[PDB]
């Protein structure tokens, strides 16, 4: 029909054939379920209209169907429309040295071509400004942009040149508050620089909570979304797609892992009960602190198999402290109902639990297809990475919760460092834990063995009271 012959053709431009039931499927702008990469890429710079929430999506989700090079050559593509010829008319009025009518030309010009060289211009902007990581991880991604940028010329497109490079500076530049004073840091028997006392019992609980806190609140918001889409940090470049996530997830395995060495190392019975007596006082400051996931290292940590099942150490354990533990593993069941109810509840600032949205990422990805096949063709399942893009999205909305704590570099640099399984990998170190649980305490037919103790210092602890 008429609109399609307005349009270039197929041999000349691969954005202008017609939709079709194999090169896109829809769930006023009408919701993308899937689409082949040149369809996706179309409905992203539209003519029609703006689409914030597809280009939000698609720059969040697109490495999880497309390399960030592979996105840059075909938003250029797309932005490199050819003209119609001139009519009949047209071609013999230039030829006589005259100015043509062009009036198709004209109307191809400014209801087409500007429109979407605009909207690819603003899937530019949007990437450096929300994705830089992509540019800064390739440096010639970087090169090809502002030779692409550098090279557009027009007067709607000057302001958007600008724009995208002022945003590019700004982020190059990034490379090189508190409305009340924070609490005064708490001591016990630890003084400050000596790192070299520094541990569980000797450093206070509630300094623990306070700097163990800074620290996941860190990791926690510099984790961005792209980190989880695809589930990249299970596949094998891991290391560059997802260094946040993975560094908070190596926090979360070593600090749990702490927690059980101090308790199965810790042989006399009397001090083993005050060490997980200390790692309940712990949680109960990350409660107040409202660091979430503090609290469910703790309870990931209580119950592991070296943990979970010394009956008499938790025997010994004030029932205050019990109920206090079992709450907070009540907030795990029935799939973090009471989790959530809690986060949804509270005031800021919080740390959210960060493993419960890798639990749902990983169930999203495992159970929705990459693709959907119509009349024998490939489409993008683009719905399941908008999922996904759904729950990385839940992440960022507590990403802007600093906490009014102040730092200590020396505790700060302890927790950081804290390598609990050494030389060992993970499955023989915790195979070396539940081996070390079984000397402290038999199963039921052996009796139960005395230990020396190994503390020094007074076991009694200075209380979760600032
Ligand atoms: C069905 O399996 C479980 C049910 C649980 N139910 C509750 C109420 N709490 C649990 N665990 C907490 C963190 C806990 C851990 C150690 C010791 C205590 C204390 F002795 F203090 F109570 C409490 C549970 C753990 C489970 O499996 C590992």
């Amino acid at each position: 029909g008429e609109e399609q012959m307005r349009l270039p053709s197929a041999d000349v431009y691969r954005f202008a054939e017609p939709d079709s039931e194999e090169n896109i499927i829809f769930e006023g702008i009408p919701i993308i379920k899937a689409g082949t990469v040149i369809k996706l890429i179309e409905r992203l710079t539209y003519h029609m209209y703006a689409d914030p929430n597809f280009v939000r999506t698609f720059l969040t989700t697109y490495r999880s169907f497309c390399k960030p090079q592979e996105l840059l050559s075909l938003i250029i593509e797309r932005f490199e429309i050819p003209e119609p010829e001139p009519t009949e008319a047209d071609r013999i009025a230039i030829e006589n040295g005259d100015q043509p009518l062009s009036a198709e030309l004209k109307r191809f010009r400014k209801e087409y071509i500007q429109p979407v060289q605009l909207r690819v211009l603003n899937v530019c902007r949007h990437w450096v400004e929300h994705h830089f990581y992509d540019f800064e991880r390739d440096a010639y991604l970087l090169q090809r942009m502002e030779e692409f940028i550098g090279t557009v010329r027009g007067k709607a497109m000057k302001k958007w040149v600008e724009s995208i490079t002022k945003i590019i500076q700004r982020k190059k530049i990034a490379r090189d508050t508190f409305q009340s004073s924070p609490p005064t840091v708490e001591w016990h028997i630890s003084r400050p620089g000596h790192i070299e006392t520094f541990d569980l019992l000797t450093l206070h609980p509630i300094e623990i909570a306070r700097q163990l806190t800074l620290l996941e609140s860190d990791l926690y918001r510099a984790v961005q979304p792209s980190e989880l889409v695809g589930s990249v940090w299970t596949k094998e470049d891991k290391e560059i797609n997802s260094p946040n996530l993975l560094k908070m997830i190596r926090h979360t395995t070593n600090l749990t892992l702490w927690f059980e060495k101090c308790i199965v190392e810790t042989e006399n019975l009397e001090e083993r009960v005050a060490v997980v007596s200390r790692i309940i006082e712990i949680l109960q400051v990350f409660q107040e602190l409202n660091n979430f996931n503090g609290v469910l290292e703790v309870v990931s940590a209580m119950n592991s198999s070296p943990v979970y099942r010394l009956d008499h150490t938790f025997e010994q354990i004030p029932s205050r402290q019990k109920k206090i533990l079992e709450e907070a593993h009540e907030l795990s069941e029935d799939h973090y109902k009471k989790y959530l109810a809690k986060l949804r509840s509270i005031n800021p600032p919080c740390v959210p639990f960060f493993g419960i949205y890798l639990t749902n990422i990983l169930k999203t990805e495992e159970g929705n297809p990459e693709v959907l096949k119509r009349h024998g063709k490939e489409l993008i399942n683009f719905s399941k990475r908008r999922k996904v893009a759904e729950i990385t999205g839940e992440i960022q909305q507590y990403q802007n919760q600093p906490y009014c704590l102040r730092v200590e570099s020396d505790i700060k640099r302890f927790f950081e460092n804290l390598n609990p399984m050494g030389n060992s990998m993970e499955k023989e170190f915790t195979d070396y834990l539940f081996n070390k649980s079984l000397e402290i305490e038999p199963r039921n037919p052996k009796p139960l063995p005395r230990f020396p103790k190994k503390y020094s210092y007074p076991l009694k602890s200075p209380g979760v009271r600032p």
